[PDB]
RNA sequence: GUGU
């Protein structure tokens, strides 16, 4: 029993050309695309006013087809699942760091997070590496100020998706630029033939904060774009994929994979036990994670009774399902913050 | 990597 994933690189504000590109896959082969996993540069403007939170050079100033999809113009054929890279509406992504849609069968996964599809459990990792932001917070709401900041991967998320292993293993994981090293774990100096600019940055190229939760997980694959340019290579037993952006040849690749049964989109019970455990560090939403609390002291008090407690009102208040909600995103923002505050409380921990 |  096989699943087909469709696996795509950046997709800078061209949808309506990536999803063509994939309706003509499925009409071509005769295979049927089981969903769609995205490694970034999303560019979800929702409106114009959105432009002022995308960080790209002045000739990449533009609205892209998102707001066709945003508007109901558009419909996204397939469940697409996407990180955020460095190319963002990042003031959108920020009102859904706990993840969300954006729109019908777009689902964010937030700064990081978890989820459950076909079986198969896939974490993400958002924005890029730079090493001076790394220990700031999140402000909110978004001002256009941290447009330069808000995309860039904080060291937090590795203590927060660290755990996520011990019960079971992780099928895919994803994450904007590339895992630190991983480089030179494949024919680099073939790669260095059609791209010799990386070549001086040597196995220092990529993300440090990607290269330990590649060591930490393991997972069977990693997936990554940012680079514009396909690679493959091999880290002890996890499979790496580097993607293209979309309008060239290595934009898009497949994972056909084992199918041990269909089942819709659903919260991971471990990443949820990890959100509400470290409700303290997020507690003050003009200003998270409050780093004065460890988030590793944090999540060490999970025990498998409280475990149940948390999994128990999750799905009652929130449910197992991840399932489409049009509320606009500050409102998500404060409902998704509502549930875990009162999840949390409810525990008397 | 359209990366500061
Ligand atoms: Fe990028
Ligand atoms: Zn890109």
């Amino acid at each position: 029993q096989i699943q087909h994933i469709a696996i795509v690189g950046c997709v800078h504000g061209k949808y309506r050309e990536m999803y063509r590109q994939l309706s003509e896959y499925e009409k071509s082969t005769g295979k049927e695309i089981s969903f769609v996993i995205c490694t970034g540069d999303m560019q979800t403007l929702r409106y114009e006013a959105d432009l002022v939170y995308l960080k790209v050079p002045p000739k990449y100033k533009q609205m892209g087809d998102f707001h066709l999809y945003y508007e109901g113009k558009e419909k996204a054929p397939y469940l697409t699942l996407f990180i955020g890279g460095n190319h963002e509406s990042s003031n959108v992504l920020l009102h859904l760091y706990n993840g969300g849609f954006v729109c019908f069968n777009m689902y964010y996964l937030g700064v990081c997070s978890c989820i459950n599809i076909n079986g198969l459990r896939i974490v993400g990792v958002s924005g890029i590496y730079k090493s001076f932001d790394e220990k700031k917070p999140y402000t909110y709401p978004p001002s256009p100020n941290d447009v330069v900041s808000l995309f860039h991967t904080r060291n937090y998320v590795i203590q927060m998706l660290s755990n996520l292993s011990q019960s079971s293993q992780i099928d895919i994981s994803l994450s904007h630029d590339w895992p630190q090293g991983i480089v030179m774990k494949g024919n680099y100096k073939q790669l260095y033939r059609f791209q010799p600019g990386f070549k001086k940055d040597g196995a220092s190229l990529g993300s440090p904060i990607n290269k330990v939760i590649l060591n930490t997980l393991k997972p069977k694959y990693w997936i990554s774009g940012h680079m514009h340019c396909e690679y493959h290579a091999e880290e002890g037993p996890t499979h790496f994929i580097a993607l293209g952006k979309i309008g060239y040849k290595n934009a898009i690749s497949y994972l056909d994979l084992p199918l041990k049964q269909k089942t819709d989109l659903e919260y991971d019970k471990d990443w949820v036990c990890n959100l509400i455990m470290t409700w303290p560090a997020f507690s003050n939403k003009a200003q998270f994670p409050d780093l004065s609390y460890s988030i590793s002291e944090l999540l060490s008090k999970r025990t498998k009774e409280l475990d149940k407690k948390i999994i128990e009102l999750w799905e009652k208040y929130i449910g197992l399902k991840i399932i489409y909600d049009s509320d606009t995103f500050d409102i998500q923002f404060t409902s998704r913050r509502f549930y875990i505050e009162k999840i949390y409380n409810e525990l008397n921990i």
